[PDB]
Parts: C-alpha cells; structure tokens; sequence
C-alpha cells in the first residue's frame, strides 16, 4: 500500500555496515526508486512504537530483513515474533519477506535459532550477500533482489 | 514438574549484575532454599534440536526466571520465547508463572516498549526488582519475595 518495502536492521564489520546503512537503500532507493520505509529516518519511537512498527509494516509490500553479524547479536527480528499481529501475519503469509543474509551464521543456537525463524515465515525468500563483489551494479545480487521486490 | 525453575539469562564474551544472575542467584536457590534449578549453560547441550529441547525443559519446570539485565535486553534474551509457537502459548495461555528479575534500570523508547510488550505476552507474571547489590544480602526483602513467588 504505502510502501514498497519495509527496512529491518541493526546500526550498535565494515564493510556489512555500509552494505545494510548506505548501499541497500541508496540501491533500493535511488537506483531502482522503490519507495522505502526506514524507522531510522522515517518512525518517531514513542509510547505506540510497537503498535507503529506493525502498522507501518502491514502498509508495506515486502518486509526486508537484513541479517548482518550485529542483527544477529541483538535479535533484531524479535519484535515480529513479540507483536502478536505480526507474528500471524509472518505465519499466515500476509506479508513477503525478503531475508538477505550478511553473516555466516557461527554458532549451534544462532543457527537454530534463525532456522526457527524461517519456519515462522510462510512467504519467505532467502537472498545470499557474499560480500562487496555482490555491490557491483546489475550484479546476480541485485538481480535477484530486483527480482523479489515489487512491480 | 521436574523442575521448580527455568533459569534464563544472557551471559556477554562485568561483574555486580552479571555476578547476581551467574553467581549469586543460582547459588542461593539451590545451595539455601534447596530448589532444582534447570540452567542452560549447565544442564543444556546445544544440538540439532536446541528450540525444542528448551520448550520441552521449560515445559518441565514450575516457573520461569528471566532475569533481565542490561546485556539480557541488548540482546533480547527473551526472544526464543516469543519465537517458539509452544512457548508463546504456554506465556499467553498461563501454563507457566514467569518471574521477572528487572536488574537493569530499563532506558530507552525502544527497549522500555518492547519489554511492555513482552509483560502483556504473559497471564503469570511478577515482577521484582533488584535495586543493587545490596539486595543480595541473606534474608532481605529481595529473597523473602523471590521465594514467596517460587514454588514448593
């Protein structure tokens, strides 16, 4: 409806901060114009920040998470398994989201733990950044990423 | 039933709340009161099957202890909890008591809401908080009401 695609991650390495902060959405944005929705930019945190974020998603095409080391660490994901309205959404498959992975997921429970989130998402596509060398414009990266997303 | 506790927390790669949850609170549950304890680091072996395998474990113990520190809300340890389908239900529907062990003085828009959020998953809950170190005293008023709320 209101946008074309929702951005999910997490600021607190390098070269993954610059891809998830600045290349994503100036690619998305300004090379593609795809109309995005950054809480960092565009959601004032206040007493209705849970109720906004779940808002603001299902006004949202697609649901981008992107999984760099830090997302991992914090848990990034959490609040769409927390608010219950989003939780069902992602299980009912009302809202297509588009997991790029940004970090070889080290470790037993990490590893579990992200696979149960996959489980959790009926509409889910899962996008591999290998790194930089997957910045290069027109790139299989982007392709497929272009590919995913609306229009 | 096998346990009287489900004992979770994050632990980082300093020492006055990381002491408590660690240290302190295990040691006084089960050395003083005489309770059995279910503690991942201890009593968990991360495998191909860790997500049920702590649905099933908290599903064996009469209470959930979460014990929230600063490093517990940076990294949202609770999240497996809202992210497996059992238990979420067992949080929404009551079929466990949580007690909440606020350590941290909570700040932040975000975390302070995401944690709301979190308390209205849960039908039991309690809520205590533990100001400072001081409440690890013996018999203070932190352990007179952290056992109240255990079981037994």
């Amino acid at each position: 409806k209101d946008y074309d695609a929702y951005l999910s991650y997490t600021k607190v390495t390098g070269e993954e901060e610059r891809f998830a902060l600045e290349i994503l959405p100036d690619m998305l944005e300004k090379h593609y114009g795809y109309k995005l929705f950054i809480p960092d930019r565009d959601l004032i945190p206040t007493g209705t920040y849970i109720e906004d974020v779940a808002r603001c998603v299902d006004q949202s095409k697609r649901l981008i998470i992107v999984m760099t080391p830090n997302y991992v660490v914090r848990r990034g994901w959490s609040i769409f398994e927390l608010e219950t309205r989003l939780r069902n959404m992602l299980v009912t498959g009302e809202i297509k989201v588009i997991l790029i992975e940004c970090s070889e997921l080290r470790g037993i429970m990490n590893y579990q733990e992200v696979e149960a989130l996959k489980h959790t998402i009926k509409l889910l596509t899962v996008i591999k950044w290998h790194g930089p060398k997957c910045n290069k414009l027109n790139s299989k990266f982007w392709k497929r990423l272009q590919y995913e997303m609306p229009f």
